[PDB]
């Protein structure tokens, strides 16, 4: 049995985290979440859906309904790039890293949901630094515009075109035309190349300004490092 | 707790717990234990850093020096960890370390938070790591030194963490003051900031034992 001494530390462990049955109902929200989220106390989230949340997220409910379903029916993690406005009239942005829920015998019972805020630490500009076969190097232009700008991000932690014009709010062949002038702004041959010379100069270390008055949710894809 | 809350807080994602003010362990979490060669957790318990199965704690001193200034600050600070682990390879986490403050609000020790690093980890600290003339080109090792100088690394601590000696590590520091145009410490500190080197994390870092706090933040009252 847990001491209350190591109880405080399942109340104070830092983010904003819960769990949900296999109907996305939620089971547990520590009280940063229930706060964020707009409740007075956390436990008036327990037997609600993300739909019933007196919040804005509740708009984007279906999508982390399927990101809780994707977790559920394959067993695999997933981190999701998640800005809404909030009941406090601020928009915020976290990444929640989102694990299936097991219970004593391994059986999967629901999803784990774990929040982190993204700071200003993490909305830094791109730099002018290369890597090389060895270390790296840098000039003595690249300048790209909003909408070129988030579609670069989105592309360059996995999205697809279909991914990116639902999340942007655009067609597919609107995504096609900031690819195109972001392959020859890149001199890149292909697509694949665009992400590596991207890559390659810092630009998948920030989240363009503009997205952080979007709303959405995400999955990125998310990889070790190194590998 | 509630059976559900048991449940799920043994099952919360990272690596993670909790130490007294000398950074006794008073928790840590199952992927913690297994980590540090722990499997039965619970073992953790009572131990200081130094005591660790797990050669991380070669780096103990340096945990325990972050633990403190959490304490005497109460601010959080993210820590650069690299760090051979009792599995035989490798890994790299940013641990974020936070207050444990008791009932009426005393700060009593501290919480640690360790993740994989990762892409979205890494972009949580604005950061980025390298994958596989008018020109300014540093080398392998100018960049190791470049960063361990850029957050606040002694040429001696430098000397340890690349294995070399200090008059090698000196060596490259005047080399970096040339290629930056920069006459002192400070100054190449100042002009590599500009030219947006604070974002890079080189990537044979990955390979070297070291424990560096990236940034530390004020926690809002
Ligand atoms: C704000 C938010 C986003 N996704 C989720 O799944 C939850 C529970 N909350
Ligand atoms: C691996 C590691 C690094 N720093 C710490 O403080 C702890 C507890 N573990």
């Amino acid at each position: 049995h847990l001491t209350l001494e190591q109880i405080s530390l399942f109340k104070q462990l830092p983010g904003y985290w819960g769990c949900k049955d296999l109907n996305s109902v939620f089971v547990y929200a520590n009280q940063a979440y229930g706060e964020l989220i707009g409740l007075k106390r956390a436990e008036d989230c327990i037997g609600r859906t993300d739909f019933e949340m007196p919040s804005p997220t509740a708009a984007c409910a279906a999508e982390f309904q399927q990101q809780d379903r994707y977790v559920i029916e394959t067993g695999h993690s997933v981190k999701v790039l998640d800005i809404h406005p909030y009941p406090d009239g601020h928009w915020h942005a976290h990444i929640f890293t989102k694990t299936p829920w097991r219970d004593s015998q391994g059986k999967i019972q629901g999803t784990i949901f774990f929040g982190q805020d993204l700071t200003d630490t993490a909305i830094l500009e791109v730099g002018h630094w290369v890597c090389r076969a060895t270390g790296l190097s840098t000039s003595t232009t690249l300048k790209l515009t909003a909408r070129e700008s988030e579609v670069l991000f989105l592309l360059l932690y996995g999205k697809k075109p279909q991914h990116i014009a639902r999340v942007m709010g655009i067609s597919i062949k609107t995504v096609e035309g900031y690819e195109a002038k972001l392959r020859s702004k890149f001199g890149a041959l292909s697509k694949d190349q665009l992400i590596d010379l991207a890559l390659d100069r810092g630009f998948g270390s920030v989240i363009p300004k503009t997205l952080l008055r979007k709303q959405l949710s995400v999955v990125l894809s998310d990889h070790t490092i190194p590998k």
